[PDB]
């Protein structure tokens, strides 16, 4: 396979928990293993803007992700917020590449300060010391000058930040087109096979 | 009125034609005048990403727009991108607030640099100088450190940038619900009425 | 009215919550709606330095300022720490100018870094990316290199740094004077109407 | 009325007098009521460039002005340089915009670090502090780094910066026509009407 | 003793004369001698906020201080303000601690800049070039950018900025309760004993 | 003679034509070699401020100048806005001062950033990298903090920021009084002789 | 002549006067002009450590140091610290190299930050930005990083900051030959020649 | 004792070897322990600018200085310039405060950025470390621009830069008045003892 073998998704309470789902779904289907992250706002973000009815603890969820997404047993881990004897917590773990979709403004300002309140904010410190990959998606309108200084600082330290702006390019007919865009640009930066958006003037040899 | 009486909306080569006609649209709607600047590249955008046929020159475009907005005579005035003679080009212009919907990372350079190519350009260059609203509208994902540099000096100097990033918290159930998002953010950002977008938690007395 | 007609006051934990309480007072004497947020340890601080006897829970706690102040019914609204259905956690809310009276070092802190911990950074955070106004009251001394360096941050952003540092040029009799200049500054710097602290110079013509 | 019902004006000793002595003029004109405060070599330039007998002393200085303009009485007060009882001196005052024209580099330098040795000075770090509006107009040339430095400074906290730099593009005729210009631009920043420098491009519809 | 023997204390012409006057006598009652420096306009606050009739003139001031708080002769020493034969002027001085209280913004300023217009400033100047203590008690509020940056820079090379925001925690009932929460941080920055502000949690074992 | 030989004149689209003709003919009338170039906005400003019917390609200019100021054959050379060829292209080029009057603010940009899109950008980039003397002559008001920090950028790299603010301390008469103050200082700063500003002083012995 | 034929000696407050009367005594028997100013304290410096009794009044101190030199009518005009009317505080005056020797710390702030409250400070700040020759010979130590601070802005500039910090390698036998050392150095500064120090090694060919 | 009970004395290629004699002298005198380095240039320095004869290698160093000053066996200790079994090549030594008289600009420049090629220079780096007295003596003129970089960058880290820059305020009579003028500051600087320099204004009560 092209891309990495493991990705720590972490899911944190910006609007777009659709994404969130969507990357998960597309992981599973490319054979990944996933170690999934959640935090307690990102739940209520779930609540509020989908139908999926998720379970609060990190067992039940787990059971139900795999339900949700078709996955092998153990091809979804899921670890609570101050579990520090999970695989991201520490650089001595199996290197994975992560991504936290969508990042609110609190966790990407935890993350450029080197917060490590809890364990999405510590795998991302551990992220960044391996050098292992790093790819943040915000979604907030206006940006202030605190979360660009924030995203300046990670995006100069080699973390890729991915902001939740699809394109329209490709004539996007729904909602789930427009998920699919950014989605797709998530797994083109992973370097994970995707066929939802089209590589651009692939075809176009001259003019 | 609340809100500025004059709008100069300026569409330059990013993805997202749609934010700016929707946006024109309801500026229009609320009986704005609009000072309408469009760069060549957003031309080749709106041929590729919709189906409206902008005609090529100022006053044939004019017409057109009119036409489509259902404006009246006068209310938008298109001016070309050398025209010097249009109110954008002078601080000594009546006051305007100015968007840049949607913002080519071009163009988000050109602005934050200072580098007065063209009538949009000088017109940001202007806004700036004599303090009046400047809102950017920026598509681009990933973002770069160029890019975000670029943003945090406008940001820093008073303008706001305002990512085509929609949130899913008004459950959308259309693209037209996204666009629709992004486009009452600007709106409020103008201080211009919109009901599109409910306030939030407006009705939450306690708790 | 001249001013706001809406202000979210939060009260975090730095000694002076006769300052917030006084505010708070004024305020409501001025007809305005006040979206009111109290941190936890601001809650110690208030029954340790004053006789109120506040309660612990948003809606016990909005009964009791009701009539602590004189307040109308829906006047006051109170939110806990982690109500995201509440106004002040989206921009997209009804305007609101925003005071955290008494600031302490670690509110300061968060807002300066972008946080969002609790409902009073991020009602902050969105003061900032929407340029609503924000004013801290911080009350600490020394300030270290670090305070000093959270509060430029912020005041190079718009926000107001008002330190609660009452003057004696109006020869203050009692604790009660030096409380209410603070809070005059306060509302001359929202822009609302007060009589606690005359105009200087206003009768001076000449020499 | 637009604009602010009170203007701080001060002339302090870069070459330019006249601009200032015109802009009093123009102030007085628009009922607007002037705090006037000149410093000791805005005094000797104003005898050196203009056939205006000054008074030196601030009550002699007023009944001149208050004549040399067909101002109401009370319309001008003039206060001197070590004057801490007048309103410019607090923040507490009343507010009013302010203008140093001309502003020398040795009252630049004083507004930019903070330096607060006459009421001038103080005046501009009162300004600043509350967020009152601080218009500073520089006659200099060539400016030197540490001019430019400093501007920057000001500029970057919302100060504005308006050099004695007037324009041609409506084809002046006189000293009165260049020195009326700057006046205008003053205004227009100032948000006072004025009807000597037209609204550019404002008849200009298309092309 | 521990602390310094010597002191030299500046009041400069910021609101808060009670606190130098205070200072003085704490200093004088813990036997300690004290070069007492004050600015023309800190000679006009105490006027204006306070009943003490200072004379004008330093061997006047002195006769008249020494009275005032009890001090033996030669324990307080006046300089005038451009008196170089001081001590204070020359770091060949014998070692003395520095603290102006109240410090004004012009005078924060000065020491930031290194200005040394008059023998405070010098004084200051001193200080920071032979590392000896320097507190600086601003009274100011708002606190501007420039304020603030001064504040850093001074903070950064080992002043402490202390400023006159007093707590509450120890339940004030009078203005001077209040005064002396400042004056009792002061000396504890000092390293002088004081019995005004009791050590926080001295009792306190557990829990 | 004293100064240099030759100098690259560069005018540019900001207001103030007048001055680089004025200029244009004293270098003329001082026997130096001018290599002349014009911007297209700066053609279009020409056109609107003065009565000179300036050709339009270069060597129609070209003799059209030459008769313009009196010039010698070969005196003025005309170079368009590409012509690599010209000297001004290559360090390697015979040594010239450069002079951009008027500077817009565009170009201003070009020359701080390095952009090198015509040749009079090229130019300025040249006589950077080659030490050779490079004087800007900017029209603007108000300068916003983007016009400042491109013009402390290059006055920091020994760049002549020379604003078109004349003086008015030799008493004008006459807008061609302004014009020969900005035009003298120019010359001054160049080392060429001019008689139009007489020498400040040079006859004041003593007091 | 090699050098300058006019030189602006500013002598400022600090210890080393000895200095500035043996540059002046060199610059008169190099036949050079002198435009001689001096500061209060510096005044006060000269009583303190020389014997020369130096006439307070520009007048009488001019007929004085043309005495004391050995120099020809006029080759010394001494100029007040309020003349504005003098060439050194115009940059339209005759070119001029400019020496401050000894330079203050107060002066050496005054001239980093662009004070301009005097003519010495009014006299650097226009050498400065006409990019003539600028000299400081600061005296103190330690330095402060307040003080390392200004020298580096001003050295960064173009000034040279050059330390009262006399060399003992050319064997010096006497207080007079260890301020001929610095005297040279600043002769060698500012292209004059002179013959105190020898050019080293200039004999060694090889090894 | 007051001051430190051990110096570690550094002498670097600097002209001024006079002032490291001197000053090892007066440690000698003080009774305190001195640890001698000296460089393979300042070794050459003493040869030029002295009549002292001394030893290349460190014991023949060490009787010999020990005879020089008259100092107690053992009292000098004289480690070479790779003697990394030497106390101050590590911070668990027993506590010394550092003195580089004279500092060259070289060495200056290997302390300013962490170099560690000999002893002298890991000595400082481990006195900065470990938060020992570090004092720098460089003797240069001019300052460049890196010189003063460097010196400020120390001076924010708490280093002492002391320049070799005599003051004449004690009329010294002779080149050893000059020489010890520095010694005596360096000495106040390290706390100990010395009535070579008087306490400036000791005697002053007031005026
Ligand atoms: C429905 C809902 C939508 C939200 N949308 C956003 C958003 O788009 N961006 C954002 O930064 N915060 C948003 N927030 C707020 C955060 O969830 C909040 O600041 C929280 O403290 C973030 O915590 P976390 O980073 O641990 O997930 C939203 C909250 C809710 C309830
Ligand atoms: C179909 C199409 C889509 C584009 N989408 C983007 C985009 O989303 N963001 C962007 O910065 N540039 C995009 N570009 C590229 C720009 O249009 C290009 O860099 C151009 O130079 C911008 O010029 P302008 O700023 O004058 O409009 C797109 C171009 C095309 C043709
Ligand atoms: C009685 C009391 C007084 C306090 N006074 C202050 C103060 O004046 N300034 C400050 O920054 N912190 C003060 N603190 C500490 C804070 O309350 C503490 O750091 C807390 O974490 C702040 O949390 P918050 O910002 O959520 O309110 C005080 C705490 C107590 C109990
Ligand atoms: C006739 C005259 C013209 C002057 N022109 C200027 C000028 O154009 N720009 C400037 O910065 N200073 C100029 N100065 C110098 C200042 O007046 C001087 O530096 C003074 O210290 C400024 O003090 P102030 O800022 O309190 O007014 C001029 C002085 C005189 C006498
Ligand atoms: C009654 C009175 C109160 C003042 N209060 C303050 C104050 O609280 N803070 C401040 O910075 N300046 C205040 N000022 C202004 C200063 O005194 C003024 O800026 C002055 O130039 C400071 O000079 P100094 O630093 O030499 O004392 C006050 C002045 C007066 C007369
Ligand atoms: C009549 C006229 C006057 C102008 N005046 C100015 C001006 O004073 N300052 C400025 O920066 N731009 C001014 N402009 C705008 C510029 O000409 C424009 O931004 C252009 O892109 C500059 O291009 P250039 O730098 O290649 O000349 C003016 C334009 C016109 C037509
Ligand atoms: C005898 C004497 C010696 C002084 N020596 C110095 C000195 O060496 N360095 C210094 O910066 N200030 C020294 N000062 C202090 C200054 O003179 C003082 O700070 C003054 O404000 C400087 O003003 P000026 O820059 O206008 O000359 C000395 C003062 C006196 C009286
Ligand atoms: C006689 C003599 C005098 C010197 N004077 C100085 C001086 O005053 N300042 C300086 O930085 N270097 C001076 N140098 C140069 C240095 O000694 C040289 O740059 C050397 O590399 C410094 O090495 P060090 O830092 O290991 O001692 C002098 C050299 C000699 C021979
Ligand atoms: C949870 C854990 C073992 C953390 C230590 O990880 P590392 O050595 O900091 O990468
Ligand atoms: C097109 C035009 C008249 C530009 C000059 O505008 P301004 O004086 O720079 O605001
Ligand atoms: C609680 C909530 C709906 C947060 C989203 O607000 P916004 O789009 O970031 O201003
Ligand atoms: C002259 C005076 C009362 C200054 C105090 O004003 P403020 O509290 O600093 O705005
Ligand atoms: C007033 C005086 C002797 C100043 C010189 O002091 P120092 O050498 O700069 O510490
Ligand atoms: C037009 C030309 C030959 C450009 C190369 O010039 P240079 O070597 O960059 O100074
Ligand atoms: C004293 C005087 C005429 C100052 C103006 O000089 P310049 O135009 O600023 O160099
Ligand atoms: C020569 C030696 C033992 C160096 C180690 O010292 P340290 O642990 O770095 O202070
Ligand atoms: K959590
Ligand atoms: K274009
Ligand atoms: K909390
Ligand atoms: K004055
Ligand atoms: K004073
Ligand atoms: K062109
Ligand atoms: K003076
Ligand atoms: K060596």
């Amino acid at each position: 396979m092209s891309g990495p073998e493991r990705i720590t998704l972490a899911m944190t309470g910006a609007s777009g928990a659709q994404y969130g789902l969507r990357l998960l779904d597309c992981l599973v289907q490319e054979e990944r293993e996933v170690h999934f992250l959640i935090s307690k706002a990102a739940q209520l973000v779930m609540a509020t803007e989908t139908d999926v009815a998720l379970p609060a603890k990190p067992q039940a969820m787990q059971a139900f992700l795999t339900e949700y997404c078709g996955a092998a047993a153990g091809q979804i881990r899921v670890f609570g917020q101050n579990d520090w004897m999970a695989p991201p917590a520490s650089g001595s773990s199996a290197p994975n590449a992560m991504v936290i979709c969508p990042c609110s403004t609190g966790t990407l300002s935890a993350v450029a300060t080197g917060a490590c309140n809890n364990l999405i904010e510590r795998a991302a410190d551990v992220a960044l010391k391996e050098r292992r990959p790093l790819v943040l998606v915000p979604r907030e309108a206006p940006f202030s000058s605190i979360h660009l200084e924030n995203m300046l600082k990670l995006s100069n330290l080699g973390a890729v930040i991915l902001p939740a702006a699809p394109g329209f390019f490709h004539q996007p007919q729904s909602v789930e087109d427009l998920v699919d865009f950014v989605v797709a640009r998530i797994l083109n930066t992973l370097g994970i096979p995707q066929d939802m958006l089209p590589r651009w003037g692939e075809q176009h040899l001259v003019s």
